[PDB]
């Protein structure tokens, strides 16, 4: 009725031929959530925006079924070169406010960087909601911007995102709340601190900006979109208006 629900379709695609009980899935979590506007999202290819900035940053055919159900009966977007994330990220701020609540179905805890008072989280793999009243349970860190910046610290070698050495999120947190976010720290660098990690902090300038521009989801969604094109661009903001009429 009034809340826009918004899928990390791949992400839901690996809790999973499935087709049927995906979409059904999704139209179950439109019904509980009362999203009165669902968008799937989809990942195709690598991110663009993030390869260029570090070139070593990071059922398939049962899931492009389940992506082809899905389109007709919700919007569903995959842009190449684009990941999920980014999409979510801007389709939020977007349309964001022509909701009450926006709701995003992802087991990725790198979505929480889009968390608000109105925007939350589901997760199939541990059925917990998250608001961001309950950041610090789930992430250390008492809000997003410092979710952001302990991202840009800490790194996510999975991800091939080398960080700080001997900063954790203990630490980190500690030095945000001290010094403030990344930026605020860089330009107060070098730290006082006769620790190791404190030197290691002040060596790394380049790498917590490189980083920030990595993790920082709502900051930079717009330029990862642009990355593949402006008139991709111009066409996904045309296409998630028309849909919020």
């Amino acid at each position: 009725r009034r809340n826009l629900m918004i899928v990390d379709g791949t992400n839901l695609g690996f809790r999973f031929p499935f087709a049927s009980s995906y979409v059904s899935t999704i139209q179950s979590l439109a019904k509980s959530y009362s999203a009165r506007t669902t968008i799937v999202l989809g990942d195709k290819g690598k991110s663009v925006f993030r390869l260029e900035h570090l070139p070593e940053y990071a059922f398939f055919e049962y899931l492009k079924d389940a992506f082809e159900l899905c389109k007709t009966t919700f919007p569903t977007f995959t842009i190449r070169g684009v990941e999920a994330d980014d999409m979510a990220a801007y389709i939020v701020k977007l349309i964001g406010h022509l909701y009450d609540h926006v709701w995003l179905i992802s087991t990725d805890g790198d979505w929480d960087t889009l968390l608000t008072d109105k925007v939350s989280r589901f997760s199939f793999t541990t059925r917990r909601e998250y608001h961001l009243r309950d950041m610090y349970e789930h992430h250390n860190v008492d809000d997003v911007e410092q979710f952001i910046s302990l991202k840009a610290i800490m790194g996510d070698l999975g991800d091939n995102i080398r960080g700080v050495e001997g900063i954790g999120a203990k630490r980190g947190y500690n030095i945000i709340r001290e010094f403030g976010n990344v930026l605020d720290i860089i330009d107060q660098l070098p730290l006082p601190g006769k620790q190791k990690y404190i030197q290691n902090l002040n060596a790394s300038e380049e790498l917590l900006f490189r980083n920030l521009i990595l993790v920082d989801l709502p900051t930079y969604c717009v330029d990862a979109i642009a990355a593949v094109g402006q008139d991709v661009l111009d066409k996904f903001t045309k296409d998630i208006l028309e849909i919020a009429e």
